[PDB]
């Protein structure tokens, strides 16, 4: 559980699987309120109908996703519309993973070149994609193919792993108003992509103790 969090919903609205985001304002006895139904895609708010039911996702204070199925119980008002969702128990609230590989916040030199040639740093990477801080001006796309070429240190001998990647996601950060970018590996050698997954499973297990 958790306050102020995103409540991710996943509806059938007309016959087609929409899906929304809403915040968390209170889960009183074993009722959870949620404000601002908003699509997922589309800025503007929605509409969920009552009795309909939802599927509901969250991230808890343990930074592990939940999935459960629920019902829009109805709305609620006080200062604002805000929808009631009959909670669950505490089994029945699966815990989800989503992730195909494990991921390592490491900083690694990666040099992109689609004009010239960027060489920057990533700040969290995985066996099938990764995540690197650009630069202001740096005009990029989401779906634009790129080729990345990644410096990998397993210890002494020191690892170049070139792959193609296609760009997921390109955000502001809200720490450092620097630009973030995600990408996933289009196509990368098994014999570099096994190294590469076996280094951020040590270096993720090298932090436990
Ligand atoms: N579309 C997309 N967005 C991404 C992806 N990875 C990170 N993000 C965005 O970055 C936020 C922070 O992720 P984080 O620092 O890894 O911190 C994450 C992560 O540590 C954990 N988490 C959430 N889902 C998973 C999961 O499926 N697997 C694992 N291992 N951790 C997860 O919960 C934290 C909060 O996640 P969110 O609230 O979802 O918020 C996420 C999400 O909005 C991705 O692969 N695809
Ligand atoms: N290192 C790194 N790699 C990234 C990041 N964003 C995307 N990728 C790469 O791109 C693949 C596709 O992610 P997606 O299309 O957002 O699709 C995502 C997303 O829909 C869901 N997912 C996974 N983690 C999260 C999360 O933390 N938050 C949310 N909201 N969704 C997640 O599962 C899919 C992820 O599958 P993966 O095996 O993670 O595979 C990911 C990952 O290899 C990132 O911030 N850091």
């Amino acid at each position: 559980i958790e306050i102020g969090e995103n409540v991710l919903l996943e509806y059938i609205e007309e016959n087609e699987l929409k899906k929304a985001k809403s915040k968390a304002v209170s889960i009183e006895n074993n009722e959870l309120l949620i404000a601002y139904p908003v699509d997922v895609v589309t800025g503007r708010t929605v509409i969920l109908h009552n009795d309909m039911e939802v599927t509901v996702e969250f991230v808890g204070k343990d930074e592990v996703p939940y999935r459960f199925i629920s019902r829009i119980k109805g709305k609620v008002k006080d200062k604002l519309q805000m929808i009631c969702l009959e909670m669950p128990p505490r089994e029945k609230m699966k815990r989800i993973q989503r992730r195909q590989y494990v991921r390592t916040d490491a900083v690694l030199d990666v040099q992109i070149q689609p004009e010239e040639e960027i060489r920057t740093l990533s700040y969290n990477i995985s066996a099938g994609g990764i995540a690197v801080v650009l630069a202001d001006g740096l005009s990029f796309q989401s779906g634009e193919s790129l080729r990345l070429i990644i410096r990998l240190p397993e210890e002494e001998h020191t690892r170049q792993i070139e792959t193609e990647a296609v760009v997921r996601r390109i955000f502001n950060d809200p720490k450092s108003e620097k630009r973030k970018m995600t990408l996933e590996y289009s196509e990368i050698a098994a014999g570099d992509q096994q190294a590469l997954l076996q280094y951020c499973i040590r270096r993720q297990l090298n932090k436990r103790r």
